Protein backbone atom coordinates (compact mmCIF):
# COMPACT_ATOMS: atom_id res chain seq x y z
CA UNK A 1 0.00 0.00 0.00
CA UNK A 2 3.27 2.07 -0.04
CA UNK A 3 5.79 3.10 -1.98
CA UNK A 4 9.12 1.52 -2.59
CA UNK A 5 12.33 1.39 -4.06
CA UNK A 6 15.28 -0.68 -3.59
CA UNK A 7 18.41 0.11 -4.94
CA UNK A 8 21.98 -1.20 -6.49
CA UNK A 9 24.34 0.06 -7.98
CA UNK A 10 23.58 -1.04 -12.09
CA UNK A 11 20.32 -2.36 -11.47
CA UNK A 12 20.53 -5.68 -12.39
CA UNK A 13 21.67 -8.16 -9.76
CA UNK A 14 20.69 -7.02 -6.18
CA UNK A 15 17.79 -4.51 -6.60
CA UNK A 16 16.08 -6.88 -9.30
CA UNK A 17 15.93 -9.92 -6.91
CA UNK A 18 14.73 -8.13 -4.42
CA UNK A 19 12.13 -5.83 -6.79
CA UNK A 20 11.29 -9.63 -7.83
CA UNK A 21 10.44 -10.73 -4.48
CA UNK A 22 8.76 -7.73 -2.89
CA UNK A 23 6.79 -7.72 -6.21
CA UNK A 24 5.37 -11.08 -6.19
CA UNK A 25 4.69 -10.48 -2.85
CA UNK A 26 2.37 -7.70 -3.83
CA UNK A 27 3.78 -4.73 -2.70
CA UNK A 28 4.41 -1.31 -4.33
CA UNK A 29 8.08 -1.81 -5.72
CA UNK A 30 10.68 -0.12 -7.89
CA UNK A 31 14.11 -0.77 -8.28
CA UNK A 32 16.96 1.76 -9.81
CA UNK A 33 20.84 1.76 -9.45
CA UNK A 34 22.92 4.85 -8.83
CA UNK A 35 26.39 4.08 -10.49
CA UNK A 36 27.48 6.05 -13.89
CA UNK A 37 27.23 2.87 -16.18
CA UNK A 38 25.77 -0.20 -15.66
CA UNK A 39 27.85 -2.47 -15.65
CA UNK A 40 28.15 -6.32 -15.70
CA UNK A 41 31.25 -8.99 -15.27
CA UNK A 42 33.29 -9.75 -18.26
CA UNK A 43 36.23 -12.49 -19.19
CA UNK A 44 38.61 -10.97 -16.43
CA UNK A 45 38.11 -8.87 -13.25
CA UNK A 46 39.61 -5.81 -14.96
CA UNK A 47 37.53 -6.51 -18.22
CA UNK A 48 33.85 -6.39 -17.88
CA UNK A 49 30.82 -5.32 -19.71
CA UNK A 50 30.01 -1.94 -19.10
CA UNK A 51 26.55 0.00 -20.83
CA UNK A 52 24.33 2.67 -21.13
CA UNK A 53 22.07 3.16 -18.49
CA UNK A 54 18.95 3.36 -21.05
CA UNK A 55 19.62 0.06 -22.99
CA UNK A 56 17.07 -2.80 -22.70
CA UNK A 57 17.97 -5.53 -20.82
CA UNK A 58 16.38 -7.36 -24.07
CA UNK A 59 19.69 -6.00 -26.23
CA UNK A 60 21.76 -6.24 -23.43
CA UNK A 61 20.87 -10.52 -23.14
CA UNK A 62 21.43 -10.35 -27.51
CA UNK A 63 24.71 -8.38 -26.64
CA UNK A 64 25.92 -11.13 -24.35
CA UNK A 65 24.39 -14.06 -26.15
CA UNK A 66 26.06 -12.88 -29.48
CA UNK A 67 29.75 -13.26 -27.70
CA UNK A 68 30.40 -15.87 -25.84
CA UNK A 69 27.17 -17.77 -25.54
CA UNK A 70 28.36 -20.65 -23.53
CA UNK A 71 30.24 -18.47 -21.12
CA UNK A 72 27.51 -16.14 -20.28
CA UNK A 73 24.49 -18.97 -19.88
CA UNK A 74 26.63 -20.85 -17.55
CA UNK A 75 28.04 -18.32 -14.73
CA UNK A 76 24.39 -16.84 -14.84
CA UNK A 77 24.00 -13.12 -16.74
CA UNK A 78 21.89 -14.24 -19.52
CA UNK A 79 19.24 -15.97 -16.82
CA UNK A 80 19.27 -13.15 -14.97
CA UNK A 81 19.10 -10.63 -17.75
CA UNK A 82 15.93 -12.81 -18.92
CA UNK A 83 14.17 -12.77 -15.26
CA UNK A 84 14.67 -8.92 -15.55
CA UNK A 85 13.84 -8.18 -18.95
CA UNK A 86 10.34 -9.99 -17.70
CA UNK A 87 9.68 -7.31 -15.17
CA UNK A 88 11.09 -3.70 -16.44
CA UNK A 89 11.40 -2.21 -19.42
CA UNK A 90 15.59 -1.34 -18.93
CA UNK A 91 17.73 0.05 -15.89
CA UNK A 92 16.66 3.14 -14.40
CA UNK A 93 19.03 5.77 -12.93
CA UNK A 94 18.02 6.59 -9.17
CA UNK A 95 19.35 9.92 -9.55
CA UNK A 96 17.46 11.44 -12.46
CA UNK A 97 13.50 9.90 -11.70
CA UNK A 98 10.72 12.16 -10.44
CA UNK A 99 9.18 8.97 -8.57
CA UNK A 100 8.47 8.85 -5.22
CA UNK A 101 8.60 7.01 -2.24
CA UNK A 102 8.20 5.98 1.69
CA UNK A 103 11.23 3.97 2.22
CA UNK A 104 14.05 3.31 -0.04
CA UNK A 105 16.11 0.15 0.94
CA UNK A 106 19.70 0.43 -0.74
CA UNK A 107 22.11 -2.48 -0.74
CA UNK A 108 25.55 -1.22 0.50
CA UNK A 109 26.68 1.08 2.38
CA UNK A 110 28.61 2.85 -0.64
CA UNK A 111 25.61 3.30 -2.58
CA UNK A 112 23.72 4.37 1.02
CA UNK A 113 25.44 7.52 0.80
CA UNK A 114 24.84 8.02 -3.11
CA UNK A 115 20.85 8.18 -2.66
CA UNK A 116 21.28 10.45 0.19
CA UNK A 117 23.77 12.87 -0.90
CA UNK A 118 21.05 12.77 -3.98
CA UNK A 119 18.06 13.13 -1.71
CA UNK A 120 20.08 16.31 -0.23
CA UNK A 121 20.33 18.30 -3.18
CA UNK A 122 16.80 19.63 -3.80
CA UNK A 123 13.93 20.85 -2.10
CA UNK A 124 10.05 20.65 -2.73
CA UNK A 125 7.29 21.94 -1.01
CA UNK A 126 5.66 18.70 -0.80
CA UNK A 127 7.49 18.13 2.86
CA UNK A 128 6.25 14.52 2.81
CA UNK A 129 8.92 12.23 4.55
CA UNK A 130 10.77 8.89 3.35
CA UNK A 131 12.92 6.74 5.04
CA UNK A 132 16.28 5.92 3.45
CA UNK A 133 17.37 2.16 4.71
CA UNK A 134 20.21 0.41 3.75
CA UNK A 135 20.27 -3.45 4.08
CA UNK A 136 23.85 -4.64 3.06
CA UNK A 137 23.57 -7.71 0.73
CA UNK A 138 26.72 -8.88 -1.00
CA UNK A 139 27.17 -8.09 -4.61
CA UNK A 140 27.08 -11.77 -5.00
CA UNK A 141 23.78 -13.30 -7.28
CA UNK A 142 23.61 -16.19 -4.74
CA UNK A 143 23.24 -13.81 -1.69
CA UNK A 144 21.28 -11.42 -3.97
CA UNK A 145 17.93 -13.41 -2.93
CA UNK A 146 19.33 -14.14 0.53
CA UNK A 147 19.18 -10.60 0.91
CA UNK A 148 15.23 -10.09 -0.69
CA UNK A 149 14.60 -12.09 1.99
CA UNK A 150 15.82 -10.28 4.56
CA UNK A 151 15.18 -7.13 2.30
CA UNK A 152 11.45 -8.59 2.20
CA UNK A 153 10.72 -9.17 5.83
CA UNK A 154 11.89 -6.02 6.92
CA UNK A 155 9.61 -3.96 4.35
CA UNK A 156 6.60 -6.81 5.01
CA UNK A 157 6.92 -6.15 8.45
CA UNK A 158 7.17 -2.33 8.23
CA UNK A 159 4.07 -2.71 5.64
CA UNK A 160 1.86 -3.65 8.53
CA UNK A 161 1.59 -0.35 10.46
CA UNK A 162 -0.97 2.52 10.56
CA UNK A 163 1.30 4.94 11.91
CA UNK A 164 4.75 4.28 10.09
CA UNK A 165 6.82 7.57 10.92
CA UNK A 166 6.27 7.01 14.11
CA UNK A 167 7.31 3.66 15.46
CA UNK A 168 9.39 3.14 12.22
CA UNK A 169 12.02 3.71 13.97
CA UNK A 170 11.67 1.37 16.75
CA UNK A 171 10.68 -1.34 14.49
CA UNK A 172 14.29 -1.24 12.62
CA UNK A 173 15.81 -1.37 16.55
CA UNK A 174 13.47 -4.30 16.81
CA UNK A 175 14.55 -5.64 12.95
CA UNK A 176 18.47 -4.78 14.03
CA UNK A 177 17.84 -7.76 17.19
CA UNK A 178 16.22 -10.30 14.90
CA UNK A 179 18.60 -10.76 12.08
CA UNK A 180 21.78 -9.38 14.37
CA UNK A 181 22.20 -6.71 11.62
CA UNK A 182 23.19 -2.66 11.10
CA UNK A 183 20.38 -1.14 9.42
CA UNK A 184 21.64 2.17 8.58
CA UNK A 185 18.51 4.89 8.66
CA UNK A 186 18.20 8.38 8.14
CA UNK A 187 15.89 11.23 7.25
CA UNK A 188 15.70 13.16 3.85
CA UNK A 189 12.90 15.39 2.87
CA UNK A 190 11.09 15.36 -0.90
Amino acid sequence: KLAVAVVCSSNMNRSMEAHNFLAKKGFNVRSYGTGERVKLPGMAFDKPNVYEFGTKYEDIYRDLESKDKEFYTQNGLLHMLDRNRRIKKCPERFQDTKEQFDIIVTVEERVYDLVVMHMESMESVDNRPVHVLNVDVVDNAEDALMGAFVITDMINMMAKSTDLDNDIDELIQEFEERRKRVILHSVLFY
